[PDB]
């Protein structure tokens, strides 16, 4: 009778409604679903990014253009210089160099209202490294600063002789990025570098947020160490490939003889140019886990010293804004997700199946 | 006996508790509970407000209130011009202009070591607007910036002849809205708008914050274009009757004639300020799905040019901060939780209750 | 046979993993755990912060090391002028007093086209207060102000005569806290507090973020009053235990009498320099589960009055941060949780431990 045509459906219909939630809990609980916790952490010292402090790109390089504009050149063609024999490639990107060898790197944590201000003038001090736009400073951060009060800065000084003997520069191009990333100082730093002229010294003032990702299967990042060797790796590689040329410019890696020519040097200048307008969403290498960003407003300074290039960077703001992306659905919920599917339409537990496998074996 | 009482009190607290949970747990689920996800987006292409520069608001304005002053009329009764033949509602607005026909809206995007800047001098120019400030300029932000390093930013530049033939104005006013909201550029631009002197140009530099809504029946929310015709509509229909007047002034849709006599213009223009204050609050339009937020920081500008009214708006953070709201509590969710409520206590399935209907039915 | 072993083996199996997992529920349940939900609220009046003004710290006081100076004392010892029988520790104090008793703090809610600014010179004026950084002024900030348009602002303003009779002080130090944090204000405002220039006044823009914490056991809050008082108590124990004195100095509740010799006095005032550097860390009072974050920055001012001490705090942003730590994992998700991890594997509800019991009663 329909009793049996009845009981059937309502037993099929059961067992795989029972599987099709039972495969969705899986399946989602596989794809790893993570969520955001937010917060303000307050700290009691802060990490510094690395600060790569370089002159304006060559083009809008007063100092240097002047230079090379009085040899007889354009000022798109200043690779051409190559080709006069007294002048090379690093020569050349020796001529950029802005700051002197007096570069100092002060850090004053203001506090201790019984001893006055906290000066370290030997914090990391700065050294030569070479960029796109030149000859560059670079500041490694080798200690993080201790935060008491609002007047925690680090301060760029130098007192190379301003006078009228030279020409001297109109602005600086300071970049503040992540800890260790070697690419984003040898390549970025004309891009997302603020420009601030050096005749009137005002200051910066970076806050601090932090983005703790997860190590998903679907969506896996890295740490801080080899997503910088991978990008920088990659941006070379690029380069070399896209320019079919065998030699390199100051601001690449000694991996091949430094250009010799103005062809191969300009061609290897805009395959950089091409290679680093897109070596983010056209890069394989995957996201490191801690992401950093450094909110960086202005600040005004109303004591303007006489040194020549004065810079401060203040960190006047302790709260640092973490984003932790943790882990949800775990192995119990999942767990229990599936009893609840069996345990609403079906009624089969993990203890009849030692029933049903006993009464197979008898 | 004492089994009897016994049973039939742990059934029924069974049966009632179970429906108490099963309850619950369908009411929160219709409730449609939801979470916030927070992320920061790193953008290749930047989506730049629109942008609606005012004068300072009739009193405050320098070169309208000098002007409506040798008339011989107080700083108050600017409408009472009107009254004169020469003179009506249009034409009392148009002396309030501030920017000449000369106005352009360059796009500078700092790129290109290799070629220098990416100057763009035809980006969405501005057209005219009549504002309750007066008669300002709009940019509409046709399309959006390519973010390829800090120096991107949107360039507002007037070149008006600053002689000594007219007085000079003094500041200006600048509002960064969503793109098609009418009605924020057309009423809010007078009290939303920074201002800022002309004199000296500097910069703003706008971060942005997006939050994307989930549509919720006890919550709902509507796209960009709905609200904005709703908010529209909404602010005329409330000035119109509340003037209790059947004229407009230049800010409002040609809905219904021009006001000619300062009675009826004082009328329109009270009711618009009593309407502005509390048009959001006071209001029964359904928010937006998705809302942008401009968090507008300023900047140096270390290069004045010798422009008469240049204003840049840079966009150097590229990291938009995107809170997403999305709904947790699926419908497989709600089952496993119903599943588990009545497996705990009770331990009836699915199952069993076709079993039921077969015994009802034999 | 194997039947029995196979038997007794899954249900052991079975009953520990249940009261496993109902063990691991219950556990996390009792640990509270808890998600973060953030938004952005728009307010129609914003709460502003209590604002105290103090001087440069002593060391750093112009106006105060100046005369010191004329005495005949070094740069650090200026609590040395309590020897002489003249200087008393509260006279030292009101040397360092740089705003008369003619300060006044104004609030201007710009708005109102129709009747100009919203200017409002009698909003919770200004009062005395004693400072480790000398004689300050305090803003109890009784009202909340009302926010129509970016030309929101609270402007303090002093005018007194700035003339050759004296040597003007040179700067202020600004610090934003909580409204009744008495511990903030007298402790840590020479530390905590921005230090800007009087020649040339120009406006802080406070931007808010509000922190919502949740009260659970293993991390308790207390409300914004009972915390205040907590850490003013523990710092003030703190600062005469370590000095070893029973006197107290001027920025010190009145629970000992003032000190009277430069001995005591200095010692009281190290014992507040080291305990005040720690005294968050090194505490402890429980945090408050409203914590309200102000973001300062920096603003152009276009228009500078001749007033002799100006100062803007303008609240242009009305988009309150509000991260709210809601409590997830109820009680009923805790009862479907337990009985999906009964109904997977086992199958007893809570119906048949009722038939257990009325089985051993019989």
């Amino acid at each position: 009778r329909w009793q049996r045509a009845l009981w059937f459906a309502g037993v099929v219909f059961c067992f795989g409604i029972s599987a099709h939630q039972i495969a969705m809990h899986v399946l989602d609980y596989l794809s790893e679903p993570v969520a955001v916790r937010i917060d303000f952490v307050a700290q009691n010292e802060l990490r510094i990014p690395e600060i790569t402090v370089c002159p304006r790109i060559f083009q809008q390089n007063t100092i240097f253009t002047d230079m090379v504009e009085k040899q007889g050149i354009d000022k798109m063609k200043f690779l051409d210089l190559i080709d006069r024999p007294e002048y090379d490639i690093m020569a050349v990107w020796n001529l950029s160099r802005i700051f002197s060898d007096n570069v100092s790197c002060s850090a004053h944590e203001g506090s201790s209202i019984i001893s006055g201000s906290y000066v370290d003038p030997n914090m990391s001090q700065p050294h030569l490294v070479y960029t796109t736009s030149g000859q560059c400073i670079n500041i490694p951060a080798s200690r993080p600063l201790i935060y008491r009060g609002v007047n925690t800065f680090v301060r760029i000084t130098d007192s190379q002789p301003r006078n009228l003997d030279e020409v001297r520069p109109e602005a600086i191009q300071i970049y503040f990025h992540e800890h260790h990333h070697a690419h984003l100082s040898r390549y970025l730093t004309g891009l997302r570098g603020y420009i601030v002229p050096i005749a009137n010294p005002f200051a910066f003032s970076i806050r601090f947020t932090q983005i703790n990702y997860a190590n998903r299967t679907d969506s896996p990042c890295v740490d801080s160490e080899e997503y910088a060797a991978c990008v920088e790796d990659f941006i070379e590689q690029r380069i070399y490939e896209k320019a079919q040329v065998q030699c390199r410019l100051p601001y690449m890696r000694p991996k091949l003889p430094l250009c010799s020519t103005p062809t191969d040097a300009r061609k290897i200048f805009v395959a950089t140019d091409d290679v680093i307008q897109n070596f983010e969403k056209e890069s394989s290498c995957k996201r490191k886990c801690e992401e950093n960003l450094y909110i960086v407003e202005f600040m005004h300074l109303f004591e303007r010293s006489n040194i020549s290039i004065d810079m401060s960077v203040y960190f006047a703001y302790n709260y640092i804004q973490v984003a932790t992306e943790y882990l949800t659905y775990t192995l119990r919920g999942l767990l229990s997700d599936i009893g609840g599917v069996l345990g609403l339409f079906l009624g089969i537990c993990i203890l009849s199946v030692i029933e049903v496998f006993e009464v197979v074996i008898f």
